[PDB]
Order: C-alpha cells, then structure tokens, then sequence
C-alpha cells in the first residue's frame, strides 16, 4: 500500500544554470527534484552571472522556464552594490539571500552595515534568508531586530546555532530556520569514509553532539531543505574542492527512514517539507499535484543517484527505508519508478501565478 | 486600491444546525462567514443532536452540504460514551473536540481518565482540540504528554493560559492554540456597557492585563478563530443567558483595524487566518478563491451585522478601519458589498476532497 503526500517544496537548491551547467542544469536538477518527491524548488542566486540584478534575474527566469521540469521560484542575491536597487523586481523572486560567511559564492558581504542596508531597503514583507554560521546567526538576528523584521536561517548545522535560535524564539523574535539532511544523518564520524574532498561542505559536518542537538530540538526546525549543491566528482576530488553535497534525490528517502524508526512522524515531515515552506515564503498551492511513496521499500544508496549531474553522493552505502514511486504535477505524470516523464520546460515560475 | 487576500479559514464556529436554527443555520452562518472574508469554516459539534456518533455526523454532513454557502469541515465531539467508537468516521471530521469546562454544551467530561481514553483511542495523526480554561490547559497538556501526542487549545483568553502555553512550547511540547477577537478587543472594562447577559461568554472576558498579555505574546498564538457563538438577543437578555458572542462578521474588520494601527502585520494576520489553520487541521487549498479588502474604509460597528441570526453584537459602537469588499469562492462571486451571491448548498465538505 502506497501513501499519497502533497507536493513537497525544497526552499534551498543550487541548479547551477547559468554558468555551471556541467555540475547541474535546470533540466537535470528538476529531474532530481521530481525523483526525490519534490514538486517545487527555490533556486539560489550564486550562479555565473549571479542573480543580483534585474537583467540577471530575467535571464535566469527564461532559462528556468525553458529547462525546469518542476515548478520553481528564483532567489535574488544580496551584493555589496545592490541594496536599494531591487525594489521593482523583489516581488518576482523567492526572497533575498545573504551570504554572510565563506562558502561557494562571490557574494560575501564584508560589513554588517551592508547587512543593515539590505534589511532597510528590501521590502519588509518579503523573505530574507541568510547563510549565517555560528556567531553570525546571533549577528544577523541583531540586524533583524534593529530593523524590526524577520529573518530565515539557512542550513542550521550546530548545537550552538539551534540553541541560539531556540532562545530567540522563546523571546518571541521572528526567526525561522531550516536544516539539511546531511546535518541530520552525517557527522565527523563519516569524514574518514568520505575523505577530505568529498567531505567539504558549508556548514561543515558537525560532531555527534551537533547532530543529536538538532534531533533533540526538532520543534525548533521550521523546514527541511536539501541545500542541493552539486559539483562533479572531479571537482570534489581535486586540489581545490568546492564545498557542497547533492541531495535532492536522497533527502526524502533519508527522512522517510527516520519516520520508519519513530524519530519523527509523517506529519512532522509534512510540516517541514510542505506547510512551513508555503507559509514562510508565501508559495502557492499546486493544483492536482501529489507524491506517492512506498514506506516499506528497503534499499541501499548507490555511488550516484540517477539524475543529478554531480554523479556522486555522500550518502553512498546508507541503508534507507522508503522510496518515491510516482509524482503527479498539475495533472500530468511527472515521475514513475526511475523515469521522469515531463520534459524540460514543463515547470513554471510560481511567483507569476495569481 | 484594494488588497487581495487568500481564502481565510475560521477553525472555530457554531452554526447551530441541527437543533438551534433560530440562533443560526448553515445558510445564515456561512453568509456571515463570507461577509467576514471567511471561505472555510470548521463547525463545532455542540448541536442538538450533538455530533458524537456516526449517524449524527451523517445528518450534519447532509444538512451542511445543502445549506452551507462556503466550504466547511465538521468536528466530532467527545462524550463520556464514545471513546473507541469513532475510528471509522474520524477522518471525515475536522477533528475531535473536548469540552473540559462548563460552557454551552452537554458534553462535559467528568474525569481526566475519560480525556486519557479519548487521547488513546482517537487516531493519533488527527486533530484534537480542547475547551480548556486556566488550570485545565495544564491538565490537558499533561494528558497529551502522557499519551505522546499533540493538542490544540481553543479560545485562549488569559495571561495565565498564554504563559503556560508559552512555557510548554519552550520545552518543545506539541501544542498549538487560537485566540478569539473578543479576548483581544474587549475586557472587564466593557462589561458595564454590555451588561450581565450580553457579556456572558466562555472563557469570560479578561482583565486589561489579560488582553495586554495576549497581545504581548502574539508570537505564541498560532491561529485566530472567532468562536462564533450566536444566540438571539431574547436569549442573551433573559433570565438564564447562554454564553457566547457572534463574531464571523466582525473578526476580520477588527483585526484589520489592529493592522492599520501597527499592532500586527498583514502577514501576521495571514499566518493566523490561513496558513496555520491549514497546517494544524490539514485543510486543503481552495482553488480560484480570494478575498478583496479595502484597508482604508472607516466605519462604526452597528447594533447588529446583516447576516447572523443572532441579530446583535458585543462590538456595537467600536470604530474599525478595513472592510471586506468582494469574495470569490472556487471561481464564483460569493459576496460583494453586503450581498451574498452564492446560494445555500454552494459550499462543500472539504474532507471529501482529494
Ligand atoms: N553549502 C555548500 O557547501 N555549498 C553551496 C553554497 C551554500 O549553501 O553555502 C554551493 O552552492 O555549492
Ligand atoms: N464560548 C461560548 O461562550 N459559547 C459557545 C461554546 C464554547 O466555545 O465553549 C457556544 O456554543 O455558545
Ligand atoms: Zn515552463
Ligand atoms: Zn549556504
Ligand atoms: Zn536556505
Ligand atoms: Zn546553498
Ligand atoms: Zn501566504
Ligand atoms: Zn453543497
Ligand atoms: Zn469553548
Ligand atoms: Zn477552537
Ligand atoms: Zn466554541
Ligand atoms: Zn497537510
């Protein structure tokens, strides 16, 4: 017997188009999404060119409309030059992304004053999300309070971070957060297997105590989001490995495994991959859209999943229980048992919908 | 310039049919909902007969399908006899309502052991909501923990209650809650004007400190819900006044007034009248459904609103800013400037939808 889920939403993916299409493109990355039970993705702006102004957003919008197989929204990225320039296009984006630490991006902001300027100029009713690690979480929360608005923290990975967010929520501060599967299911213990190149990710893998703190504080986690960050094996295994893991095809199977073990409920999963993404990012429903999963199917993650061009995975060898059987998107069969059945371009920009 | 909102959801209404139809019926109560910008309502089970078994639910379902003008879900009610008997129909209901204090209902449970029995037998993935005042909030939270499941607290009205819920959320306990407009906008200060009959409501009106504590702790409030509880003026003004206020037609205008004063944002309103109702009660989207409001229109609440058969209101004389201009429900104009334009029976049981 299958179980039917609503269309799941991943609010943090890297689809690499424009400019990195050997790693992934809209067509391959959204095929990976559908195979992972994801029918809507929010794509990060750290592409080449980066999505930091109106002409780059327009280009990316057309590339996504032509290549995407599931529906999508595109983030804008904050830069050191573009505060106060995004107002006419802000509503067409998923939100504004701030890169506040070193990672795979050229968009790091060098002064908290630049963060303040973005918080003051971006429309106050639209989302701001931040790459903000360790003390940077506290710093960006301070900027949010000074400008009296909300903030969403991307890929929370550490005990320190989740406890800070917990303390802020207890004081009634408007903060939400997401956690990525690798920070729930991998730790320092896995770095020997992965090696130093494959193991490169930001935030870095945490200790067992970090992983246990995230699970213990599940009530504080508003969303799961993959931070699907594909790079080729050649890049991961080379002399200057970029940080990031592919994850669209493995996120839901890993989480279903945890559900099967009683670590969280199916409702907990649906709040974090459907309802809270909708409400934090104001994302629309998808009509006649659902995901059919088999909760009982046991399998072992192989050395690469079928669709991502990354052609590797850090979860190789993990035993999982649960699999995606069929996805229907807006009344068309989009995926069945390893075959994607909607073409590049089927997907639509959800921010253009009524 | 108007503003377009999604279809708002009221998870706590009394539509009085069957058995109290001089107070309200499905047709009049859903007309009141639409005029208040509400396109989906969850109707409480304290009718005559009360909705405490399968035959009563079947009757109510057909009466609602024939009379409702907006969409709906029907609660089941817990009784001293029906624990362990509702499993086949539980999924067809909005949830299970527990009456744990004295109020307008014959369904009070007389032993916490009966509460435990319901928490143990009702399907653990479906909603339980409770009328639970003062220490009863703590008691029902204890029962929820002992049975390791969630609970939703209806019409939170007191500083004591919101602070208890806040403490439980800080410990990661799965509790949500709602607040009704009269406990945000009326207090002991209004009892002289209302008088002792009209002023009868459960929970009773609080002190100014109770009202201020609810506002100060808005981050703890998951939903707004009217507890629309219509009774005629003759009943309210007579020798044994029943408790309750009508409220569908005044809820959104009162809350829009607060938005206009900066007391909360429009997003705060949409989380509490749309997104969190959806996610707590697993309620489906409504296609081609929206509510158009004028945020600038100033008016004074009259001695009765047009649609509720209660034909009175405790908010008479309050100045408000904001009004519902037009409602579209599933592609049909349902309401425009004081005229309902969909007939009794247009509304549907959302739990029968895919
Ligand atoms: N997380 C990573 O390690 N890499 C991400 C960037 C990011 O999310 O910081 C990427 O785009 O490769
Ligand atoms: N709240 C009230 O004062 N009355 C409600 C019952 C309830 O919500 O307890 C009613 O049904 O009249
Ligand atoms: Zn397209
Ligand atoms: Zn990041
Ligand atoms: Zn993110
Ligand atoms: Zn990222
Ligand atoms: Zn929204
Ligand atoms: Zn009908
Ligand atoms: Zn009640
Ligand atoms: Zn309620
Ligand atoms: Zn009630
Ligand atoms: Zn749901």
């Amino acid at each position: 017997k299958l179980v039917r889920l609503p269309g799941l939403i991943d609010v943090h993916v890297h689809l690499r188009e424009p400019g990195g299409t050997h790693k992934e493109d809209f067509a391959s990355g959204t095929a990976a999404a559908l195979a992972g039970g994801i029918t809507m993705v929010c794509a990060m702006p750290n592409t080449r060119p980066p999505i930091i102004d109106a002409p780059a957003l327009a280009l990316a919008q057309k590339l996504a409309e032509a290549g995407a197989r599931c529906d999508f929204a595109l983030f804008l990225g904050a830069s050191s030059e573009n505060a106060g320039t995004l107002g006419t296009v802000a509503g067409s984006a998923a939100g504004l992304k701030l890169y506040l630490n070193e990672t795979f991006s050229e968009l790091r902001l060098d002064s908290v004053v630049q963060w303040m300027e973005h918080f003051e100029t971006w429309p106050s009713h639209l989302p701001i999300v931040a790459h903000a690690e360790q003390q940077t979480v506290a710093a960006v929360l301070m900027v949010a309070q000074l400008t009296q608005r909300s903030v969403h923290i991307c890929h929370v990975a550490r005990k320190e971070e989740i406890l800070l967010i917990k303390a802020a929520k207890a004081r009634g501060l408007p903060v939400t957060c997401e956690v990525a599967p690798h920070h729930l299911f991998l730790s320092h213990d896995d770095l020997e297997r992965l090696g130093p190149g494959k193991g490169e990710v930001r935030p870095e893998l945490g200790s067992r105590q970090d992983v246990e703190a995230l699970w213990e504080n599940m009530a504080v986690i508003d969303c799961f989001a993959s931070d699907h960050a594909p790079h080729t094996l050649e890049e991961k295994c080379g002399s200057r490995p970029p940080p990031g893991f592919p994850g669209l095809e493995t996120m839901l199977p890993l989480l279903l495994t945890a559900v099967s073990e009683g670590r969280l409920s199916l409702d907990d999963l649906l709040q974090r991959l459907h309802h809270n993404p909708r409400r934090i990012f104001h994302l629309p429903p998808q009509e006649d859209t659902y995901v059919e999963v088999d909760l009982e199917h046991e399998w072992t993650i192989p050395s690469h999943m079928p669709f991502s061009k990354a052609h590797w995975t850090p979860f190789e060898g993990q035993k999982v229980k649960g699999t995606v059987r069929r996805v229907v998107l807006r009344g068309e069969v989009a995926y069945i048992d390893g075959q994607v059945l909607v073409p590049p371009g089927y997907g639509q920009d959800v921010q253009k919908w009524p």
